[PDB]
């Protein structure tokens, strides 16, 4: 149901202005956990900012979904397992739709910047299937998000500052094991205003600050165990030139017969924290990243709650 019929999936909203709906083409998951992958490319070449999106998940089976921008699928087929990749350039994250956590609107004026000579050519939307038991009919799913196009210029263009590790091992058995991770902040002032981490069973918790003249102030913590959702920030932040961006991922090794080190597969561990930002549009740039640790001292003065489990 809801799945794509004779009017296509464009709706025209006014003179700039479209919808578009991007949809699994009727995929019917045959195991648990399965994550589907699908493309749309835009359908106008020039420039256009996305500013809203509007989900539409089947409540009976859908776990997560994220929509990313990027210029080369990997794959050129109808859909894909994503275990063999969402793009083969490095995917822009745009939006992320957890069940039972609801996503937060976008701040009006605020929108990502696509298309064009350098923004984004296609959307791709990654769908988990957890129970798949609602499958029993071997009825197709047509799962997705509507996103909200113009063409209209937005004063304040979105941005994401993608923290991550590369290099962590945790070791069997070891109660706890930190990843850092840090990086100097050199470009026009960027406004955090909404945050999601990531990891894999054994994170417990995932925090990221601005550390200016010494002082900590954070940006977001969360546990990585709780959906996966960008959840507001709860004070607006800004992180300026100069100032150094810290986060930290506590794990634990309880439970594993062997080291687990960095990966895409569920033995493995993945450290990330996506920063979502605005930015005024003239100094503008959509996309940041760190994988490194700067400053390794400095974490002698984080935060206590940065290793504090928490209480659900
Ligand atoms: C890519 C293109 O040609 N677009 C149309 C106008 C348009 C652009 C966007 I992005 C959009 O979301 C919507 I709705 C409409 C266009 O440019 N048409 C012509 C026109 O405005 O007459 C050319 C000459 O500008
Ligand atoms: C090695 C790793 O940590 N990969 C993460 C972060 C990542 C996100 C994007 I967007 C990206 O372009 C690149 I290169 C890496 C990772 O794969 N994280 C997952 C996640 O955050 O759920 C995927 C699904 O986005
Ligand atoms: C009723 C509604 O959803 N209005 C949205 C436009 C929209 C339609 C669809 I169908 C959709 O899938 C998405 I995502 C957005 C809305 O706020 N549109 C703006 C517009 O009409 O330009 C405001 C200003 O009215
Ligand atoms: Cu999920
Ligand atoms: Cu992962
Ligand atoms: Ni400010």
């Amino acid at each position: 149901n809801e799945c794509l019929g004779t009017i296509g999936p464009v709706t025209p909203l006014d003179a700039s202005d479209f919808a578009l709906d991007i949809r699994m083409p009727g995929v019917t998951p045959k195991e648990s956990d399965t994550y589907f992958c699908m493309s749309m490319r835009l359908p106008v070449d020039e420039e256009a900012f996305v500013i809203d999106f509007k989900p539409r998940a089947s409540m009976d089976t859908v776990h997560h979904m994220l929509l990313f921008g990027c210029n080369m699928p990997s794959s050129t087929g109808s859909y894909w397992f994503c275990d063999e990749g969402t793009c083969t350039d490095k995917a822009n994250i745009l939006y992320a739709w957890a069940r039972n956590a609801p996503p937060t609107r976008l701040p009006k004026g605020v929108g990502f910047r696509v298309g064009g000579e350098t923004g984004s050519k296609y959307f791709v939307l990654q769908v988990h299937y957890g129970d798949i038991s609602a499958f029993r009919d071997n009825h197709k799913d047509c799962s997705g998000v509507s996103v909200h196009l113009t063409r209209v210029p937005q004063p304040l263009i979105a941005g994401m500052y993608l923290m991550m590790s590369v290099d962590t091992v945790i070791p069997p058995g070891e109660k706890v094991v930190n990843a850092d991770i840090s990086c100097q902040y050199k470009m026009y002032p960027m406004h955090v205003f909404a945050y999601r981490v990531h990891t894999h069973h054994l994170g417990k918790v995932v925090s990221g600050y601005r550390v200016r003249n010494g002082q900590w102030t954070l940006i977001g913590r969360q546990n990585p165990q709780l959906p996966q959702a960008f959840y507001p920030v709860e004070h607006p932040v800004d992180v300026t030139f100069g100032d150094i961006l810290a986060a930290r991922c506590v794990f634990t090794g309880e439970g594993r017969t062997e080291a687990t080190h960095i990966g895409g597969t569920s033995s493995d561990e993945m450290c990330n924290l996506y920063i979502m930002y605005y930015m005024e549009a003239k100094y503008a740039l959509s996309f940041m990243t760190c994988t490194k640790n700067v400053a390794p001292d400095m974490f002698r003065t984080i935060p206590a709650e940065a290793n504090i489990p928490i209480p659900v």
